[PDB]
């Protein structure tokens, strides 16, 4: 039995989503249960009761709150998404609220994954979850990621 942790949703779905801090072992089960393996941590501090969950595989990148996702850190996302995706597993992100430092590294797989650029990746997340991509770094950030894969 898993309870959907808070501000979850897929972006792919069976592939991607993204949620808020989770923060009880039902949260994590949930995530298993959804077919997630892996859990991509953005925050400064680990998530709670993670630790009641060793099938599913934390991945901390630490980003500070209201600030972009460094280059390495988008290139490791996108590889983890890829492989995990590869082996039949989803991938869930998140951060405090699940909007801006989430919602950019989500812009950022959208841009490889149909090949856009950052107006049409950023403008999606924000559709599929308003709120999305908080900051103006934040914004060039998934431009610049544009600009060095294109």
């Amino acid at each position: 039995m898993g309870v959907q942790p808070p501000n979850f949703s897929w972006v792919l779905p069976g592939r991607l989503a993204g949620l808020a801090l989770p923060r009880l072992p039902a949260h994590y089960q949930f995530l298993l249960d959804l077919g997630v393996r892996h859990l991509v941590s953005l925050t400064e501090r680990g998530p709670p009761h993670s630790d009641s969950c060793p099938g599913l595989t934390l991945h901390r990148l630490r980003i500070p709150d209201f600030c972009p996702p460094a280059p390495d850190q988008i290139d490791r996302f996108v590889q983890i998404v890829d492989e995990a995706n590869a082996r039949g597993e989803a991938v869930g992100v998140h951060c405090a609220l699940g909007f801006g430092r989430t919602g950019t590294m989500l812009a950022c797989y959208l841009v490889k994954e149909r090949g856009l650029a950052a107006g049409d990746a950023i403008a999606e997340i924000r559709r599929l979850r308003p709120g999305s991509i908080e900051t103006y770094e934040q914004e060039k950030a998934v431009f610049q990621f544009y600009q060095r894969t294109k």
